[PDB]
């Protein structure tokens, strides 16, 4: 049974209302590792229980190269902790702040890579339902690693639906702005945003007032860079059109819409799941506890335990990818 | 009843995330002894109680010159303690570090014991689950000595299967690797890697990355110096045999398959296990307090008590020799 003093807690890599995650190293092996750390209490509270149990189970079961893989998922008494893969590169957040715009062809190797996982997660009927930035992580060779799945949704084939109100609003179809349910065509939108952001160096909507945002979501016409090619202004008005039905990606082909799209007429889809495509960027980090792509604001700060306030047991976490 | 302060304590063996063994002295009769001290708190978090009782349980029956004879098992409010012999001669890890390889020769004096002691143990429906060179140990003379019976499993009779995913991961059987249960011949694959490493000076399979081992475990073919004699990679094929049915030592017959096996050709067994067998390597200690076969890291380090946080009891921990 894994414990908290299994490992050594070296870094702060990020953190939130929902938790902390922790670069550690894990004393038996010397390997190094991501841990998310998360409080039951505020879980609770904030309804969130099938979602985090739902972020463990579909974990064990995923697997490919660009979703990151889960080593442990355990519990104590008023803590679940997740032990998975460090992304070295950070957050594609982190670069494109300090790049402030990727060029179209770059954008198109990490598009491909997000392509290729999302169709490999609807296939298998989960709708992801998070794709931002922040959620797309870089390995140390330069390929995309998806990362949170806490808002994840199973048994969602094709024309099946969620009602749920979830996601990050910046980043929310406009379809989740109207009552009623919608489909797996948000995480299309999602891409659309992202690759927009990538080539744009902006969101296509923004407000800080979250009601002049969504309003700006469900109202508003995209504008493109005069200099953007015909199509990747193509493929961001397909993934972008408002109407899921109407969307790229939104038909009962699902992701071989997207790959079919004249943006990707250079990709050959094979070589994206297979990573033989060359990253354009490598992440020149020095060391396996080399930071450099996070944030100073978390990693400078010290490791603290938070003060506490029967069966308070959680299922779906006392797994080991050894064992299963 | 016998406790805490009725033991000098003098220097540090051992630690690990398990807990720590101590040098310590017995004050009424100025005998030394080894002391594992584990605390309570650890041994529930990682449920580990039914092992650590089976420790006991085990160590208060077994007699035998090459298992390590239990003094004592008692606790306090927070710990369990171990009194048992102190095997000057160190652990055969420690040994193999500095010579880097065995002779054929030392390997099979070494070899011979350890099948005696397995025999005996299997003989009494035990398995041991954790051989390897940190568990081998040896006594002033030179003589081995198994130390660590934390992980023994008791009522195992031939054909009896086991279900604990447990061990050491580098000398875990391919069986063990495998969904269900497995057998008594695990022991037998452990006897293999570690006759291995005292002829061929490293694992027949290392990575650091679990994941990577456990492939090697299961599907790497082992290899072997050009020197070694036609019996030692006989011997070594047939531990290592990776079907656990067709491994020597596997049958019926246990340990008589091992025994009868062409390596073993200069061997008497009933001279091994009446110590008539003369040791290759004497240690050179020099008095009863001499830690000189013991890792400076370890003995280097001072001896501290840890702060901690109704009964807490464990069975199996009144035990002394002098009364059963
Ligand atoms: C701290 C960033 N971060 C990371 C990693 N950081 O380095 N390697 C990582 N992996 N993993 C997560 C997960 C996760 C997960 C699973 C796979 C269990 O679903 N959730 C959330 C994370 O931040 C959220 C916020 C933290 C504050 C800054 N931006 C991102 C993660
Ligand atoms: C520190 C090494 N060590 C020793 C001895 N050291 O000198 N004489 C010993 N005996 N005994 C044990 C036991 C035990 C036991 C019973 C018999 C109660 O089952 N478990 C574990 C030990 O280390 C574990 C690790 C400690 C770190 C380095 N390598 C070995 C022992």
């Amino acid at each position: 049974k894994v414990t908290m003093n299994d490992f050594d807690y070296l870094k702060l890599l990020g953190k939130g209302t929902f938790g902390k995650v922790i670069l550690v190293r894990e004393k038996a092996t010397g390997r190094y590792y991501a841990m998310k750390i998360l409080r039951k209490e505020v879980i609770i509270a904030k309804d969130e229980v099938a979602h985090t149990v739902t972020e463990s189970r579909v974990l064990q079961n995923t697997r490919h190269p660009f979703l990151t893989a889960l080593k442990y998922a355990f519990q104590t008494h008023d803590r679940l902790c997740f032990v998975m893969e460090y992304a070295n590169g950070g957050e594609l957040f982190f670069h494109l702040s300090r790049e402030r715009v990727f060029t179209e062809e770059r954008a198109r190797f990490y598009g491909a890579e997000i392509v290729s996982a999302l169709e490999y997660l609807h296939s298998r009927d989960v709708v992801y339902r998070d794709i931002k930035l922040e959620n797309l992580m870089l390995d140390k060779d330069g390929h995309i690693k998806i990362t949170d799945f806490g808002l994840c949704k199973e048994g969602i084939s094709d024309g099946a639906t969620m009602k749920t109100f979830c996601g990050t609003p910046e980043y929310l179809a406009p379809e989740v702005l109207e009552d009623n349910d919608y489909g797996r065509a948000v995480d299309w939108w999602g891409l659309g945003v992202v690759m927009y952001e990538m080539m744009c160096g902006r969101l296509p909507f923004y407000n800080q007032d979250h009601e002049r945002l969504f309003e700006l979501i469900l109202m508003e016409e995209i504008r493109f860079p005069r200099t953007l090619s015909p199509e990747a202004k193509s493929l961001l008005a397909g993934l972008l059109k408002k109407d899921p039905k109407q969307r790229l990606g939104g038909g009962p082909s699902d992701a071989k819409e997207v790959m079919e799209h004249r943006f990707f007429l250079s990709i050959n889809w094979q070589d994206v799941v297979q990573k033989k495509l060359l990253p354009p960027f490598k992440p020149q980090v020095t060391s396996e506890v080399d930071t450099r792509y996070f944030d100073d604001e978390f990693t400078a700060q010290s490791i603290t335990i938070t003060p506490p306030d029967q069966r308070t047991h959680f299922p779906q976490f006392d797994y080991s990818a050894s064992i299963r």
